[PDB]
């Protein structure tokens, strides 16, 4: 089986071998379908990322199509941009941009957003999934591991792993994918399910950049899926360290009725996001400026 999908993957990905023109790989990251290098470009003296995920070690080996139909299909300014995928001995290799300014996690977990920074990555982010929702797109896991910055404070979505299209043959998807404490509830309770499941999982993400972590962080995975898909929406920590403005966004991603929830175009129209500052703003916040 595996010899097979070896195969599969051959005819999808570019011939070759990037190790002919990388040097230096280095590990800086491991994510849910693998590690993450940077790697210097021989002729350039350029920078790049190489997402590196061996095909023995996925739970569903066929969403590592997800990697190509996105690299192919969905490029855009506030999407990282993949150059070219290969297939290397059992690893699915992707040479993609490489954004130094490192992943939003690390900032949360570590510095406190004001409202000017949570603003300018909430609306970088809806404009991303406003065109992927708009053709069927499903990202499936956003999170702050999922997004990327550049070292002068641009925002963008990565991990394309777990994506899924919806259309209209396919209305709705129903697989149980993503991370716990992010997990939309009708995902949860097993209902079929569209684009709506992004919007909860941002709102889980605001709350992590003002309170530095997902509600029922502290609760193990399964019981806080189960909390997520009996309780009532997740609390902020503190509702007084956030502008009316900010919780009136934030009440319209929480919204447990899909079908009563704010889509991302909608969102972009919301009054919150007016508070958005340029790039530089995020900038200080990045570790090797703080
Ligand atoms: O920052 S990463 O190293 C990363 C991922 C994908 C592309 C990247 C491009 N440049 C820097 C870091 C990148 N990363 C590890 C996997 C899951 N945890 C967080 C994301």
């Amino acid at each position: 089986s595996h010899e097979q999908f070896r195969a599969a993957l051959q005819l999808v990905v570019d011939p070759g071998d990037p190790r002919s023109y990388l040097d230096n790989f280095i590990k800086i990251g491991e994510g849910s379908t693998g590690i993450v290098c940077i790697a210097t470009v021989r002729s350039s003296g350029k920078l790049v990322a190489v997402k590196k995920m061996d095909l023995r070690k996925q739970q569903r080996r066929e969403l590592l199509f997800n990697e190509v139909v996105i690299m192919r299909d969905y490029q855009h300014e506030n999407v990282v941009e993949m150059y070219n995928s290969y297939l290397v001995g059992d690893e699915l290799w992707v040479v993609m941009e490489f954004l130094e300014g490192g992943a939003l996690t690390d900032i949360v977990t570590h510095t406190r957003m004001n409202e000017e920074q949570i603003a300018a990555v909430c609306l970088a982010v809806l404009q991303a999934l406003s065109v992927l929702h708009a053709q069927g797109v499903i990202h499936r896991d956003i999170k702050s591991d999922s997004i990327l910055l550049t070292h002068d404070g641009r925002v963008k979505l990565s991990d394309f792993g777990f994506c899924a299209q919806v259309s209209k043959e396919v209305p709705r998807r129903k697989s149980l994918v993503g991370t716990p404490y992010w997990m939309a509830p009708e995902l949860i309770s097993r209902l079929p399910y569209g684009p709506e499941v992004d919007i909860w999982s941002l709102g889980i993400m605001v709350i992590e950049m003002v309170d530095g972590e997902p509600p029922y962080f502290n609760e193990p995975p399964l019981k806080a899926m189960k909390m997520i898909r009996d309780n009532l929406p997740p609390r902020l920590k503190n509702l007084h360290k956030v502008s009316p403005s900010l919780k009136g966004f934030l009440d319209r991603l929480l919204v447990r009725d899909p079908a009563q929830r704010a889509t991302a175009a909608e969102l972009l129209k919301h009054p919150f996001l007016a508070k958005a500052g340029p790039p530089a703003s995020i900038v200080p916040l990045m570790r090797q400026n703080r």
